[PDB]
């Protein structure tokens, strides 16, 4: 089997993407956030508490024939910007993109952190890290990946994020047409749960490039780029005004700057990041300070290959025996 679904962005930024979820019998579509960095499919629903509820389709799965009560479950999860959420657990079957899996664990919220209720445009997450971070208690679940692995013509799925623009998730196979050059594959460590591998460097602009390892997660629900101090310092050295703000918590540059590209290392081959894809707009409406897409890691314990990096290229998770992953250009 595969499947195919198509990510838009939730808003002219690229802020996050979400994909649409069929979920239970008739089918509920919701639109969940595809999140490499976690290992959760949690939605809103039906039992979210009421007040923590503005605009989101909700699960409910007294609706759905097939739904079942995974009975004692619960789940309790913080993501990296201190948002949270918690509840119950279902079992359902959950479709993605005509990819249909059966007994997937779909964890009901009862409560959500204020970032959530205030994000109308997301219903929940899908996560895609490894089963190994997946919250369930007192019985770890298993990610709709997982869960479809062995049904699939290959064990892989693939993120193709677009810039400022629609791309797609493709389970269980590798779309040729959708990528120029070769794929470079590198090596994966599953130690923390993570698509965690090591880059071999990266230039700034027209720069040279610098060989030097960088350790780090290939996490589609993380917006922005995060490295070394070192590594931020000397890109935004190169863009004229900018600095680093304590009081937005990030670099920002003028809007009237120019920024230079970002190229990181894949083995022997190289992803450019345009400079446009670093570009996150004003850091409140009006102003003419914008907000860096590449930050420090410093302080995280991780560096991370959010979108911004991963939208500039087309990314293979290969969940063979051994994983690895794999980027080409596009």
């Amino acid at each position: 089997s595969t499947g195919s679904a198509t990510t838009t962005p939730i808003d002219s930024l690229d802020d996050a993407y979400i994909t649409p979820v069929q979920i239970g019998t008739p089918a509920q579509t919701l639109n969940l956030d595809f999140d490499t960095g976690s290992s959760d499919l949690w939605v809103f629903s039906s039992e979210t508490t009421a007040s923590e509820v503005d605009g989101q389709t909700i699960y409910t799965p007294s609706k759905s024939t097939t739904a079942k009560l995974l009975s004692g479950a619960t789940w309790s999860i913080s993501y990296g910007d201190g948002s949270s959420s918690s509840g119950d657990v279902y079992t359902d079957t959950v479709s993605v993109g005509g990819l249909t899996v059966t007994g997937q664990a779909v964890e009901s919220a009862k409560k959500v952190s204020s970032s959530f209720t205030e994000d109308s445009t997301i219903d929940g997450l899908l996560g895609l890290a490894f089963s190994t971070l997946n919250t369930v208690s007192p019985t770890q679940q298993k990610t709709f990946f997982d869960n479809a692995k062995a049904s699939l013509d290959s064990p892989v799925f693939t993120a193709d994020l677009g810039y400022h623009a629609p791309g797609t998730y493709n389970f269980g196979f590798i779309d040729t047409t959708a990528y120029t050059g070769s794929i470079t594959y590198t090596a994966v460590s599953t130690k923390q749960g993570f698509w965690e591998w090591t880059s071999t460097g990266y230039a700034v602009g027209s720069g040279t490039f610098k060989s030097t390892s960088i350790d780090g997660i290939a996490d589609t629900g993380t917006t922005l780029l995060y490295l070394p101090a070192t590594v931020v310092s000397a890109y935004w050295a190169q863009v004229s005004g900018a600095k680093s703000s304590s009081s937005v918590g990030g670099y920002v540059f003028p809007c009237s700057a120019t920024l230079p590209s970002f190229t990181f290392g894949v083995g022997s081959a190289r992803i450019v990041i345009p400079g446009d894809y670093i570009d996150f707009g004003p850091i409140s409406t009006g102003s003419s300070s914008c907000f860096g897409g590449i930050q420090s890691s410093a302080g995280i314990g991780i560096n991370i290959f959010g979108d911004v990096a991963l939208k500039a290229a087309f990314v293979v998770f290969n969940g063979a025996t051994t994983p690895t992953l794999g980027f080409a250009s596009k």
